[PDB]
């Protein structure tokens, strides 16, 4: 298992514009297009990203392309983040995957707000971090996905994904 396969399971794959769990226009593998309530604005954002007049639909190759870009950007953002980087550096490979999954989902900002959990993870207090992580809007809104990621940090294995 790896980050790509992990996120592919968490996000699914859709080739037509759809609304995410928060009601935002998205496409492909979790690629958020816009927070605006406007489908037009979303189709324009789509065309701008793909580089063609898509008409709200993309191919699988174009989806995988957006996905590669988004994964790379997430990692790169973590590495540029002074709050995140040190935590990320302290983790083992499996757990780094869980850290990227959270950023992919909620943004660097969203994550930066889990200050207490990050500090526990950095200290390798796995069980306590898992409990603290669960006390969040994230966990209450997307419980099954949160549980998988939390299990990952708790155990350092891919068990939740097998
Ligand atoms: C960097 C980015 C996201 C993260 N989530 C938990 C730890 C961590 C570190
Ligand atoms: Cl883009
Ligand atoms: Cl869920």
């Amino acid at each position: 298992m790896n980050i790509f396969e992990m996120l592919r399971i968490d996000e699914g794959l859709r080739l037509k514009i759809y609304k995410d769990t928060e009601g935002y226009y998205t496409i492909g593998i979790g690629h958020l297009l816009t927070k605006s309530p406007s489908l037009n604005a979303a189709k324009s954002e789509l065309d701008k990203a793909i580089g063609r007049n898509t008409n709200g639909v993309i191919t699988k190759d174009e989806a995988e392309k957006l996905f590669n870009q988004d994964v790379d950007a997430a990692v790169r953002g973590i590495l540029r983040n002074a709050k995140l980087k040190p935590v990320y550096d302290s983790l083992d490979a499996v757990r780094r995957a869980a850290a990227i999954n959270m950023v992919f989902q909620m943004g660097e900002t969203g994550v930066a707000g889990f200050t207490n959990s990050l500090r526990m993870l950095q200290q390798k207090r796995w069980d306590e971090a898992a409990v603290n992580l669960a006390k969040s809007r994230w966990y209450n809104q997307t419980p099954n996905r949160a549980k998988r990621v939390i299990t990952t940090f708790r155990t350092g294995t891919w068990d939740a994904y097998k």
